[PDB]
Formats: C-alpha cells, sequence, structure tokens
C-alpha cells in the first residue's frame, strides 16, 4: 500500500517544533522496525479542536499534498487511528529550523546577496501558491524553513485557503489571533484575504530579511517607536490609522534602494495597485543574479 499512510503505532514522539492555539508540530521518528533507526518526520496534530478546526485541518492536508515546489515544505503522508482528533499530517523535517532564527544566529556572515536569494525563493514559492489559487495568510520568517544555507521553503499552511473559482478574494468571520504587523489593512479592517493581501505580507518578510530579524527593529518595535508618548491606544486601532496616513516601515540599512522600492509597492493601500508575485519575482531574480 501507498507510502503516504504512516501507521500511528510506529510514530515515536521526540520534541515540539511549533505550537498554536489549536495544534502542534512535533518531531517524530517513523520507526516501523522498532529499533530507533527510522526516518525523522514532522507531524502536525490538533489540540482543543472543534469541528471547525478539524475541517480546516482536512483542508490544510489536501492543499499541502497537492503542492510540488522546491520552495514549499514537502507533504509525506497522514496517520490516523481509533477515535477522534487522531488525524495527523506527516511532513518532511528540516533540522536547520526557521529562517527567523537562522538570520538572528548568522547575521554577521549573511550578505545582501544571500538575503536576495531567500527573497527570490520565497517569491517563487508564493508564485506557485498563486497559480493554485491558494492564499497562505501566515507568510512570515518564523514560518519559512531552512533546507540549507542557500535554500528556503515555505511552511505553516494552518491558515491557507483556496480561492473560489469565480472570485479572487475570500472573507472570514472575525477570527482567532492574527500577526497584525504582517497583515494587509483590508484584512485587518474587513477580513478580506487574497493573493494581494499575501503580497503585503511578503513586503513585511522582505523587511524581516533585510533587518536580519533583529528584535530592536522588528515591526512591533518600530510601531512602538512610531507611537508618540501615547501608550494606551489599542495597537490595531492605531496601526490602521498610521497605515491610512501612509506611514510605513523604514528602509533597513542593508536594504538596497531597489528592494525598498519593492516593499513600498507591496504596501500599496489598494490591493489592485500591489504587484503580483509574478512581477516581483523577476525583479528580485535580477537583483539576486546581479549581486552573485
Ligand atoms: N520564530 C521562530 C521559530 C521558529 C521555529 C523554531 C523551532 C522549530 C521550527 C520548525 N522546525 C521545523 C522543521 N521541520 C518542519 N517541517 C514542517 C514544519 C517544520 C518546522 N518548524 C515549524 C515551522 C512552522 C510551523 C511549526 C513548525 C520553527
Ligand atoms: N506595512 C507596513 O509598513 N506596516 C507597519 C507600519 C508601521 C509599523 C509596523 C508595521
Amino acid at each position: 500500500q501507498d507510502p503516504t499512510i504512516f501507521e500511528e503505532r510506529h510514530l515515536k514522539y521526540i520534541s515540539q517544533l511549533g505550537k498554536g492555539n489549536f495544534g502542534s508540530v512535533e518531531l517524530c521518528r517513523y520507526d516501523p522496525l522498532g529499533d530507533n533507526t527510522g526516518a525523522l518526520v514532522a507531524v502536525k496534530q490538533l489540540q482543543h479542536s472543534g469541528p471547525d478546526q478539524q475541517r480546516d485541518f482536512q483542508r490544510e492536508i489536501q492543499i499541502l499534498k497537492a503542492l510540488h515546489s522546491d520552495f514549499i515544505v514537502k507533504y509525506r503522508g497522514v496517520s490516523y487511528g481509533p477515535g477522534r482528533q487522531s488525524l495527523r499530517l506527516v511532513m518532511e523535517y528540516l533540522p536547520s529550523g526557521c529562517l527567523r532564527d537562522f538570520l538572528q544566529r548568522h547575521r554577521a556572515r549573511l550578505d545582501a546577496s544571500r538575503l536576495l536569494l531567500y527573497s527570490s525563493q520565497i517569491c517563487k514559492g508564493m508564485e506557485y501558491l498563486g497559480s493554485r489559487r491558494c492564499v497562505h495568510r501566515a507568510l512570515a520568517a518564523r514560518n519559512i524553513l531552512v533546507e540549507s544555507e542557500a535554500h528556503v521553503k515555505i511552511a505553516d499552511f494552518g491558515l491557507a485557503k483556496l480561492l473560489p473559482l469565480d472570485k479572487d478574494y475570500y472573507v472570514v468571520r472575525e477570527p482567532g489571533q492574527s500577526p497584525i504587523f504582517w497583515y494587509a489593512p483590508e484584512s485587518l479592517s474587513d477580513n478580506i484575504f487574497s493573493r494581494q493581501s499575501d503580497v503585503w505580507s511578503f513586503g513585511v518578510v522582505l523587511y524581516e530579511l533585510f533587518t536580519y530579524c533583529d528584535k530592536s527593529c522588528s515591526p512591533s518595535a518600530e510601531f512602538l517607536r512610531m507611537m508618540g508618548s501615547e501608550r494606551d491606544v489599542p495597537a490595531l486601532s492605531r496601526l490602521l490609522e498610521l497605515l491610512e496616513e501612509g506611514q510605513r516601515l523604514p528602509a533597513p540599512p542593508a536594504c538596497p534602494a531597489e528592494v525598498h522600492e519593492l516593499m513600498k509597492l507591496c504596501w500599496a493601500p489598494s490591493p489592485q495597485d500591489r504587484p503580483s508575485f509574478s512581477a516581483l519575482g523577476p525583479q528580485l531574480d535580477m537583483l539576486w543574479s546581479g549581486s552573485r
């Protein structure tokens, strides 16, 4: 039978890789021989899951299984067993971890060339998603994995959703918890998501890259600075005002002028004024290839 069914009894828990409110990703060994020689895999499972979370998890599985890109984390299979909440998503395990941590650890040896390479790879992964009409909704350096020092892959499809065939956006109900500083203003204000709201998020990823995810100039830190001595204004309320005024994150010192221009375009107020990933990719490819 298919290599995509992993027997539950053979999955041996090792450690946690990620957690959210409704699920976790765990490092596990798939060990059918029982001698601790099996492959390592990353396994997602739900906790505190109601029907809605279970239904979304089914969606996540079917999306990831259908993606075949060098820049998207690889689906391996599922597992299940008796009773409920036992459905698991098995993926490849990337021991180098996430790009956010990699940039903070290795900042001093990673030049603008390499950051341009990462940006171009992430953009290609998002172009691939765009062609399949998938809105990722969690594009952030913490969800990008390092396959090797010159190869990254997009992960965390827990919020990903397909566009309908007849509409280029979708709307959610006022959900659980969003990373407000990565989200498009229409997403924040009206729960509208699209490929173009992902582009806005990509701009914030470029900002992360070219600050090396430094905590002192994180988006949240920059927001707090953009706050005058008013500390008790709800962040979301104030962010939305700042964005409406045309305020945006500053150009990082490591950031070439061309990349800053691309960030600014990713953050166009109107989603239809934002470039597609297919337009951004050649620009970043030119900049990467040119700095080699
Ligand atoms: N900021 C920050 C920190 C992020 C962080 C820290 C430790 C581990 C990981 C991690 N390693 C992974 C290795 N193979 C994997 N396969 C699929 C997801 C996956 C891995 N994840 C995460 C990636 C996002 C979703 C949750 C697990 C991310
Ligand atoms: N896209 C963008 O510029 N967002 C932003 C602006 C100010 C503070 C934090 C985030």
